């Protein structure tokens, strides 16, 4: 099958692991160990194509090294996650995109911006604000809830679609 290497990035606590485990296992994990970084695979059919998703759930220590860069560089698309009730995690998005552009050495990298925890009532980041930022980046924006599973498949499948478009260009 066709493999897609996805990398889930974003601040501590935004829901990277919860989103990943929701997609793979269809259940919601609270308080998942923030130090554990793993890759998860799933075979899925997206727009008629059988896909093997290989999803890196980034975690643990913020590390910069030639080795780490090399590893990140193998990522084909990046799910850039913030939490809609945490403004700092949203303003961190610039940094993550900066590092992605740096290691991929391109201003064109498949990316999807994800505003997670959209089930919560105490939003601090407006949907429109994130939409406008995503538009400036030229990437899709989707709000998700790893808790209710709202748009979780949409978020990951949108990233696959972005990678497919990049490959065809
Ligand atoms: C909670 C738990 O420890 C956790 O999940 N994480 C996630 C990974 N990790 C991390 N953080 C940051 O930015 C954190 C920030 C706050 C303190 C200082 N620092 C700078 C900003 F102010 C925000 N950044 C990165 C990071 F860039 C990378 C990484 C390293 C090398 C290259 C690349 C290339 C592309 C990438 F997408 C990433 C990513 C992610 C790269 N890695 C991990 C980071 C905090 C702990
Ligand atoms: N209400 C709500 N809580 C979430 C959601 N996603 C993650 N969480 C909670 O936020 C905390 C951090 O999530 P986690 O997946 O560990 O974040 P990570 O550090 O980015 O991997 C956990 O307690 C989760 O239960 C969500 O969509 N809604
Ligand atoms: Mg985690």
């Amino acid at each position: 099958m066709t493999e897609y290497k996805l990398v889930v990035v974003g601040a501590c606590g935004v829901g990277k692991s919860a989103l990943t485990i929701q997609l793979i296992q269809n259940h919601f994990v609270d308080e998942y160990d923030p130090t554990i970084e793993d890759s998860y695979r799933k075979q899925v059919v997206i727009d008629g194509e059988t896909c093997l998703l290989d999803i890196l759930d980034t975690a643990g220590q913020e590390e910069y090294s030639a080795m780490r860069d090399q590893y990140m560089r193998t990522g084909e698309g990046f799910l850039c996650v913030f939490a809609i009730n945490n403004t700092k995690s949203f303003e961190d998005i610039h940094h993550y995109r900066e590092q992605i552009k740096r290691v991929k050495d391109s201003e064109d990298v498949p990316m999807v911006l994800v505003g997670n925890k959209c089930d919560l009532p105490s939003r601090t980041v407006d949907t429109k604000q994130a939409q406008d930022l995503a538009r400036s980046y030229g990437i899709p924006f989707i709000e998700t809830s790893a808790k209710t599973r709202q748009r979780v498949e949409d978020a990951f499948y949108t990233l696959v679609r972005e990678i497919r478009q990049y490959r065809l260009k």
